[PDB]
C-alpha cells in the first residue's frame, strides 16, 4: 500500500575546501518511491537529471553531489542553506536544513609575534593572532624549525600567548606562530628571542 514520503536521512552541515567535490546527504522512504529535489535559500537547485550540463549530480539515494564548488569573486552559486524535499502523489516531506560552506585561510597573519630581548630566568612572552579563517585557525609554535610543545611545563601555550617562565640561554632562537585549519598551514614571520647574561 502507498504512503506519503518520510525523510530518513537529513543533510548534515558541510565545510569543504575550494577545489574539492562535496556531497549533501538526503534519503526518503515512500510508496510510490518519492522523488528528491533540493533547495538553496528556498530556490530549486538544478541537477544533471534536470539538465545534463549541471556540475551537480543527484545520486540514486537522492544525495546531492557537487563535482566542483563554485565560489569565485563575483559568483558563488553553491554555498548556502539547503533542504531536500521528497514528493509522491500522496504528499511531501522536507528535511531539516544544512549549510554548505567553503573553507578559507588567509596567507597573511593578523598579528605576527615580536622580537624579545630578556635575561636568563626572566619570563619571555610572545603573543600571536592567526589569519581570519573558517573554520577558525588553531595555533601552534616553532623555534628554529622544530615544533614547540607545552608538554614540558616550563612553557605555557594558551590562547595566542606563548610564555616561558624562566628563560634559558638555550631558548634564544627564531620563533614563528603557526596557523592551521582544514585548508593548510600558514607561518608567521620569524621572531627573535634574545637572552642576556
Amino acid at each position: 500500500e502507498d504512503f506519503p514520503p518520510r525523510i530518513v536521512e537529513h543533510p548534515s552541515d558541510l565545510i569543504v575546501s575550494k577545489g574539492e567535490p562535496a556531497t549533501l546527504n538526503c534519503k526518503a522512504e515512500g510508496r510510490p518511491t518519492p522523488t528528491i529535489e533540493w533547495y538553496k535559500g528556498g530556490e530549486r537547485v538544478e541537477t544533471d537529471k534536470d539538465d545534463p550540463r549541471s556540475h551537480r549530480m543527484l545520486l540514486p539515494s537522492g544525495s546531492l553531489f557537487f563535482l566542483r564548488i563554485v565560489h569565485g569573486r563575483k559568483s558563488r552559486p553553491d554555498e548556502g542553506v539547503y533542504v531536500c524535499v521528497a514528493r509522491n502523489y500522496l504528499g511531501e516531506a522536507v528535511s531539516h536544513d544544512a549549510s554548505l560552506e567553503v573553507a578559507i585561510l588567509r596567507d597573511d597573519f593578523r598579528q605576527n609575534p615580536s622580537d624579545v630581548m630578556v635575561a636568563v630566568g626572566e619570563p619571555a612572552v610572545m603573543e600571536c593572532q592567526p589569519p581570519r579563517g573558517h573554520p577558525e585557525p588553531t595555533i601552534s609554535w616553532k623555534k628554529d624549525g622544530s615544533p614547540l610543545d607545552d608538554k614540558d611545563e616550563r612553557i605555557t601555550i594558551r590562547g595566542g600567548k606563548l610564555m616561558i617562565t624562566y628563560t634559558r640561554k638555550s631558548d634564544a632562537g627564531k620563533y614563528v606562530c603557526v596557523g592551521t585549519n582544514m585548508v593548510g598551514e600558514r607561518e608567521s614571520e620569524v621572531a627573535e628571542l634574545t637572552v642576556l647574561e
